[PDB]
């Protein structure tokens, strides 16, 4: 969870940032990134399903410029095919993504956008990453 209003200070929400760290000791355990990363980012993004906010400071701090670059490329087109498949004749996606999940009303795309989020975080090494440092 982190707030970043247009032209303002990054008002991050700590109070317990020692939980993303728990996912930091675990990226270690495995190889520089590797699928295993998803294993812990799975139970952390699948359990507390943080708002798109975290993705802002979780992808900009836990990852880095490059990774985020292609990590989303997966997503980019993933949505193109995720909705082609037949999610629901598409209804809320239409808007931006952070919008579908940052929506207490239409949360369906929050459990789905999370399933495609780790599919772009577990395919990182084999489709978008640099395990030569990661």
């Amino acid at each position: 969870p982190v707030m970043h209003p247009h032209g303002a200070p990054p008002n991050h929400r700590p109070w317990q940032m020692k939980d993303l760290q728990a996912i930091k000791q675990e990226v270690s355990q495995a190889a520089p990134g590797s699928p295993q990363f998803m294993q812990t980012i799975r139970l952390a993004v699948q359990q507390f399903d943080p708002t798109a906010k975290d993705l802002q400071d979780l992808l900009q701090y836990l990852c880095s410029s490059l990774v985020a670059s292609l990590h989303h490329q997966q997503l980019d087109s993933l949505i193109s095919e995720a909705e082609t498949r037949g999610i629901t004749s598409y209804n809320p996606l239409a808007g931006p993504l952070r919008v579908q999940a940052n929506n207490p009303q239409q949360q369906g795309l929050r459990r789905e956008y999370q399933q495609l989020w780790l599919a772009a975080f577990a395919a990182l090494p084999g489709s978008a990453k640099d395990p030569s440092w990661a």
